[PDB]
């Protein structure tokens, strides 16, 4: 195969997002835990494709701040792919990146300081980080849960990457394990897919997976988080792993991630290519800031109403597996939500239609 690349706006055609809106009246905050953010490299970005600039605004948190380190290849390239692919997609949003210390504390006062931010009052909420549900430490994990679940009850949107190795999410016990913030269930985590698609239509869409060394879309079944009542129709098989157990399946929705198919994005002033399920969040960030805007309101926690909605709201994603680590197959894609790419990738359009009264 070769590899290809698409810039955000390509994506979205791709997907359907409903085009006329750009997120006016709409706040995007984006979580971020340290690298920084140059102002030469967006302006220029959001020239290249022919957009707006949106508002980016920093806010510390615990101490941390803007802190660039030049290196495209280094955090910067997390930092700036999230405002990127977001703010070209709803240039009318403003975006409210909020830097934290890389501690447990850290993130989640990250959080609940956008959730509860007064000033910035954002609706919307993106995180591209995260680990093993299982190497958190416990407390730290119910905190933020219920972080998200005060988010929900906020009408505020919280979407989060399903991780970037696999089913065995980066871990060699030898066993299954999913990633949080993905796996919290008052999220709506987003996974990964290699999508071909053209200004008029997805050719392929496969489970996003390249190897041990190329990456691959996290997702399976969580071990901390109960089934939703919500997810309970999805057919979340159990987990693979030796007891088994039911669980809050992963991920939600999915988007294109696969590097080899990756973004056309600028980094420190290097234009050069990011994959990576931290371009979903980000990436379906900016349609829920469209659909609020033609609604007039923040649909916020979306995940109820997600799947119960009909066929025709999603591509169903069927060929593939996340798993880089042995010849098992787990996990494993096919008709109808799968523990790869949940629910499929949405349609916006059809999704907007789904959600107006
Ligand atoms: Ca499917």
């Amino acid at each position: 195969a070769a590899p290809t690349a698409y810039t955000p706006l390509d994506v979205a055609q791709a997907y359907q997002f409903p085009e006329g809106l750009d997120g006016q009246g709409q706040c995007i905050a984006i979580i971020e835990l340290g690298g920084g953010y140059d102002e030469t490299s967006l302006a220029q970005y959001f020239a290249s494709l022919g957009v707006s600039a949106p508002q980016v605004v920093s806010v510390s948190v615990d101490g941390a701040t803007n802190q660039p380190t030049g290196d495209p290849n280094g955090p910067d390239g997390e930092v700036e792919l999230d405002i990127e692919v977001a703010g070209a997609l709803a240039p009318g949003a403003k975006i409210a990146v909020y830097f934290a210390p890389n501690t447990d504390a850290g993130f989640l006062n990250a959080i609940t300081t956008a959730v509860h931010d007064p000033t910035h009052k954002p609706s919307i909420v993106s995180i591209s980080w995260g680990g093993p549900e299982d190497s958190w430490a416990p407390a730290s994990i119910a905190a933020m849960n219920r972080a998200f679940l005060d988010a929900a009850a906020l009408g505020v949107t919280v979407l989060a990457a399903a991780g970037d190795s696999g089913s065995t999410d980066g871990e060699q016990d030898g066993l299954y394990h999913v990633d949080f913030p993905a796996a919290s269930p008052y999220v709506l985590a987003c996974g990964g897919t290699r999508l071909v698609a053209s200004a008029g239509r997805i050719e392929r869409e496969t489970v996003w997976n390249d190897g041990p060394d190329g990456g691959s879309t996290g997702g399976g079944v969580s071990r901390i988080f109960p089934l939703p009542s919500w997810q309970e129709r999805a057919n979340v098989p159990p987990s693979a792993n030796p007891g088994a157990g039911s669980g809050r399946g992963v991920p939600d929705v999915a988007g294109n991630a696969d590097p080899a198919t990756g973004y056309e994005v600028v980094i420190d002033g290097e234009t050069t290519v990011i994959g990576g399920t931290s371009a979903v969040a980000p990436l379906f960030a900016a349609l829920v800031a469209r659909i609020n805007q033609k609604l007039g309101k923040p649909v916020g926690y979306l995940n109820p109403t997600l799947y119960q909605l009909p066929p025709e709201v999603f591509h169903d994603i069927t060929e593939g597996n996340n798993d880089i680590a042995n010849r098992a197959r787990i996990y494993q894609a096919g008709p109808g939500w799968d523990p790869c790419t949940g629910l499929g990738s949405p349609i916006g359009i059809r999704l907007l239609q789904a959600l107006l009264p």
